[PDB]
């Protein structure tokens, strides 16, 4: 028995107040009855399906039923209950199940969809501002050294060509700034970038600036408020989106609310009468607690109602401040989204993350709010407390395992294509189709080793991850310099200054990024399409994006040259295929795949 | 490779502010390193494990690590990361995983546990009051007929021996009352019952009374307030718990807040100025909406702040009213728990169910709050918005499939022991050990066909479900009359009057219930123990409850006589076994199991 269904046209279609659901079956012992098991206000419904007279494809039988859209919540969950005289079988995002699937692992479609629909149309680029580009006209005022109290020494200035070292990793400045990003927008635009995610830019003593000192003012070293306001103008003018790093789990210990180094008068660290005393945790004798290992990053206590108001509760809150005029940013990347909470830990985390996302959409209804999840984000996404997550668990780490033999802990990993796709497909199963389309996918970040370094001897697999990055469901994010071949180990060495000298750039890898963003811009199924893994064994993964009549076929081979027979899939029943990238060859259901390759085909 | 771990002593042990975690491995290619992958404030931690010098059992290697209890939230989630030089493997509640388990499918232990710890010590009995027992001294005033407006005719009185029929299914009264329950407490106590769950008892015109007319007054037909207050006294006196049906998704249309039949003056159905107009949904022209198919059961709209206060928000709320003096009930069974919400559907359902549970524990900290979930309750339980659920998905329906060949929809079901246990074990995987211990397990209810009827030709399998009911993790609930062999199809025919004539009672089945409640009372592992399925194939399931040094082995065979070899399991390495129930025989790792049997062994 075989079955096909994707939560997307041609398999679903909205018409009047109805959502039409089609299932495809094929086999010798087809079920005489199929029931669409859908959910309406969390109640399980048995919706009858009827057999369509016309075969959608040779030897395939189509069933159709419908979900009433006038009732129920927007997230339409369903699966298929295949019924014979004596038995049943479930068809799910994870193929066949012999017992009922988990409610939160069904197919799901958001109708109506209230999420940020612009996200799926984007190509993202992550910039660590100190290390991206120095503006042509920066004051040496922005080059001045000061004493970094939390570190115990003066900050260090380095020149763009000086080697990055482990010493003073948080206090070494190469001087990149926001005007530098503005001036490099034409580079970013010819890369295909339509959206920027910036690491923190607010006033802070370290170079990374997660040690926030002032949530209301841009750090002068980056050019201050005027330079970010210009970056807002320039990106708007170029139709680009701009997301800022939201660091709300914790402040820096130089913030005026805490003020450990007593720059001012009212800080909570050394004053029991401080207005912000209840925004931080203290020992019974009144000594401020460290957060994890960090004196520099005291944790904010969302037990306090006034803290709740300051961050997201009130109209004057930090979360809404940067979303209205004049800043009008497009949303927030939430740092440490999973640990924010009350009493020094993640207590009531889900309530506060929801409160933040809600406050964002009050100020700006199409605001994009997504959180950094090294871990399993499914509970957050399944309760809709945020729009998306940095998809380390659903995308990054499966590719670390399959291509680079490592994982989140940099432990040995040995997983073949079957395991890799069961992993990636199991993660998506917890997400609606509209959620899958906006998952924030990347290969590395400011908080990981460079993916190119993680490949080691297998660095020739890097072009595979690039193609995969642009073709797996979700919005892709390029970590700055990845595209020109920047490498390095984990923090601090993953934050090398961008090599603007072309002699220091992998020009071929950069072109591959350019072509892939063009393909994604060009073809709807790479932005809106369902996704069916078709073959996943040993070294070879083959999947197809599916949107209406269009198909995009992707074949990734991490190992030696081989041939892979694709059994006649009704998803691949098209007029013909046009190869768009890679040197693979499809002919008569046989994929001839060269060693260590990734190929993309468009249906013609 | 083989592994064992249960979230219970001997595998875990609290000592100082530390939780010690032990894993057992056995095989030819053991991992030289194992990492305890635990969670602290949602952050994934790699806690090293070390090899113990002493083998817990022959050919078994023990690893140990520890979770720091001073930090993190009470729910300690973890799994095991087996590490070799070139690869890794995960050990989980669901055996080995090749890619990381879901965060909410790890092992989990609640330390500290704030749940109702008395629940695991109970045997529950569900009573539909009209059909249980008429008190020796009931007024014929309680026998009077009235007109049931929602039905269109007078209620009907029947005698205890009159056959139950489909006519007037909601308006036919056999006259059982609360004093009748009181007078039958000695029967219930010699059955082993320690706790009662009553279907609704508040003033309502139907016989089932989910059409609530007055949340503050007991229906006179059941004996009114004094009869329930006596039932409170009598159960307290006998050390028994008392749970009431909480019907808060919807009221009856005869309630004064709605008042469709205009008994009074201010109802919301026919008065736009009504104080409760915003507690119900109306068409733009102001006509009250039906809920699902029901005019009689208008849905309550938790959008309204004053409704929130009336039900659970205020100190005078319905939820807290019955939990303080003089009522001092032990908690609430929440009817339609999954659909309660705002605007006519389940919008913000999770917030309101949590609000209800919170209000219960304000009034009464060890209150038990659990909801009727025909569906998958995992999201509710995983967010802790309730203590437990009627475990239809985790217990009832797997036993319907494996023993009775049917399911929630009364569709044909054909599932063997492998599928049945993968199903039951997958559900539990989403639940902490303390949550598993308080899942509300039963074989049928007032809302299903009688399980004995569902077995059909295979009714001889009924004793298997009984033994299973008392030995699978969770608190068992007997649906009244099940124990004496009452049968019948779905509602109305599942609510037959209890046969108090012994000539109409299955005396053997009643004794089996008596013995099983005694075993459960006697042996700690049947109330607190972990649970490891040991064998699950074809007709045979074998599992063991595990608590400290004690073991309870259960072997269920739904089919022909057979022998089952139990490979040497270190969980079964004991001095010897004492057979307590059933005619199975264990000798030298070989189970001789007669046709259609269930057997229980205690370790000696
Ligand atoms: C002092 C450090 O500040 C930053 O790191 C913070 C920040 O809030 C965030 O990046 C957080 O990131 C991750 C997730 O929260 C975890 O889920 C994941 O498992 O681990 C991630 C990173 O650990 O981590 C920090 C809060 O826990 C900044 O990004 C870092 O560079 C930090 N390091 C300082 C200090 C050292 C001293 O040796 C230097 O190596 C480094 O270069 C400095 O910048
Ligand atoms: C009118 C009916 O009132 C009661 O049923 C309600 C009640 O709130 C609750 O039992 C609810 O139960 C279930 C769950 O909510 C669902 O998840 C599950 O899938 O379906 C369950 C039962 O349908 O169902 C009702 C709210 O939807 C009372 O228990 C019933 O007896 C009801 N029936 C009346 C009416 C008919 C007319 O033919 C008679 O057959 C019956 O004997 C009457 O009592």
């Amino acid at each position: 028995l075989k079955a096909w269904h994707l939560p997307v046209a041609p398999f679903i279609k909205e018409q009047q107040e109805r959502l039409m659901i089609t299932l495809w079956l094929s086999g010798d012992d087809l079920p005489p009855r199929v029931t669409l098991r859908a959910e309406e206000d969390n109640e399980e419904l048995s919706l009858p399906m009827h057999r369509l007279r016309q075969a959608p494809h040779p030897g395939v039988v189509a069933w159709r039923g419908e979900i009433n859209l006038v009732n129920g919540q927007p997230r339409r969950r369903y699966s298929f209950k295949l019924l014979w005289a004596d038995r049943q079988l479930w068809f799910t995002p994870q193929e066949f199940n012999r017992f009922p699937p988990a409610r939160l692992e069904q197919f799901a479609v958001d109708l109506p969809d209230s999420g940020p629909q612009w996200v799926a149309d984007q190509v993202f680029y992550q910039i660590f501002p100190d290390r991206f580009a120095r503006s042509q006209s920066r004051e040496a005022e922005q080059d001045a050294t000061y004493y970094h109290h939390a570190a115990g020494h003066d900050i260090v200035r380095k020149a763009w060509d000086e080697p990055l070292t482990a010493e003073a990793g948080g206090s070494t400045f190469y001087g990149g700034d926001l005007d530098g990003i503005s001036e490099k927008l034409p580079y970013l635009k010819q890369l295909g970038v339509t959206a920027l995610y910036l690491n923190p830019v607010f006033v802070a003593p370290s170079v990374h600036k997660y040690d926030t000192e002032d949530y209301r003012r841009v750090d002068p070293q980056f050019g201050g408020d005027a330079a970010l306001l210009r970056l807002r103008h320039n990106t708007q003018k170029e139709g680009m989106r701009l997301i800022l790093d939201g660091v709300f789990n914790h402040s820096g210990d130089s913030h005026a609310w805490f003020d450990r180094h007593q720059r001012g008068s009212g800080g909570a660290c050394h004053n029991a009468d401080s207005p912000w005393r209840d925004w931080y945790n203290f020992s019974p004798e009144g000594v401020a607690h460290d957060w994890l290992g960090y004196a520099s990053l005291p944790k904010l206590d969302y037990r306090s109602s006034t803290l709740i108001d300051e961050i997201y509760g009130g109209e004057d809150s930090v979360v809404r401040h940067w979303l209205k005029a004049p800043w009008s940013m497009d949303g927030w990347r939430l740092d440490v989204v999973h640990m924010l909470g009350e009493g020094g830990g993640a207590r009531n985390n889900l309530r506060h993350i929801a409160g933040i996302t809600q406050a964002a959409k009050l100020e700006r209804p199409d605001a994009f709010v997504f959180g950094e999840h090294f871990g399993d984000a499914r509970q957050w996404l399944q309760a809709d407390v945020e729009d998306s997550a940095m998809n380390y668990r659903g995308f990054t780490f499966p590719l670390w395992g399959f291509l680079a033999n490592t994982d989140i802990s940099y432990d040995p990993q040995k997983i073949d294509a079957q395991t890799c796709m069961a992993w990636m497909d199991n993660y998506r199963a917890g997400l609606s189709h509209q959620q899958q389309l906006r998952m924030f996918n990347q290969l590395d970040s400011h908080a990981t080793a460079r993916f190119k370094s993680l490949l080691g001897k297998d660095v020739a697999r890097l072009p595979l991850a690039v193609v995969w990055l642009f073709s797996w469901p979700g919005v892709p994010c390029i970590y700055y310099g990845d595209e020109v071949g920047v490498d390095g180990n984990n923090d601090p060495f993953c934050r090398k200054p961008f090599p603007w000298d072309p002699a220091l750039q992998d020009g071929d890898l950069l072109d591959l990024y350019k072509r892939m963003s063009k393909l994604r811009k060009a073809h709807q199924a790479l932005r809106y399409g369902g996704c069916q893994v078709i073959y996943a064994e040993d070294n070879v993964v083959v999947f197809v994006r599916v949107y209406k009549q269009q198909r995009v076929l992707v074949a990734i081979n991490r190992g030696e040259a081989c041939e892979v027979v694709i059994e006649d899939s009704p998803l691949l029943d098209v007029n013909g295929w046009q190869l768009k990238e890679g040197a693979g060859a499809l002919h008569d259901g046989v994929l001839t795949l060269p060693a260590i390759s990734a190929s993309v085909w468009f249906s013609r």
